[PDB]
């Protein structure tokens, strides 16, 4: 039971001089796509290419994952990714992100038949 | 259940969008905000101002709402607010806003005691 003036709250204030700014787009996404539920992820990163773009790096160069696994793979390409990290103060319920829009290439751990993108490793 | 390659996908991909695309905010407010869960809220405000301000509401112009209810109060002055509205395209589970950025005047139904704004009336 949220009261009613919290609920006023949630779904019609925003306070801040640029609501829009890409510097709050990770504290929006990261709620968004359920990252920030009973905790905050630390790290996250969003790929804005095609999805037939990014499953297709499973079919590229085969390179060896963080933890030791070989079913990673590296994107030939880099792509244009939005690295979300959490800031110092950050502490669960009140996640912050600072966000880091780059160009990189893409490390990814592929699964399944057919092999498509199951873990994003890192980018380089 | 959520297959692994879904769950990748709802933690890293947003295909075609970018963090400085200032027309998406309504698609990522309206989804963080919890207003896109089982249905498509149609309409929506979100008020920049600071709390204190839009809390002083209550205790400025006593109005006639305009959507049926009572107890309404019109801010004295003008409020930097966003407006969000599905998109003739839109249905649930793909909800989508159009977003306009416009300064009014915003009138509350307020509630409690303290009185305080309990329902977002309209904006004039």
């Amino acid at each position: 039971k949220e009261s009613a003036a919290a609920k006023f709250e949630r779904q019609h204030m925003d306070s801040g001089n640029s609501p829009s700014s890409s510097s709050n787009y990770c504290n929006l996404m990261m709620c968004c796509r359920k990252m920030t539920q009973g905790k905050c992820k630390p790290v996250n990163t969003f790929v804005h290419e095609s999805l037939a773009d990014v499953k297709a790096v499973c079919s590229q160069k085969k390179v060896t994952c963080k933890n030791g696994q070989t079913n990673c793979y590296q994107s030939k390409s880099t792509m244009r990714i939005t690295d979300c990290r959490e800031t110092g103060s950050s502490k669960y319920p009140n996640c912050a992100y600072k966000t880091t829009q780059v160009e990189k290439h893409i490390i990814v751990a592929c699964g399944g038949k057919p092999s498509v993108p199951v873990h994003f490793d890192a980018s380089v």
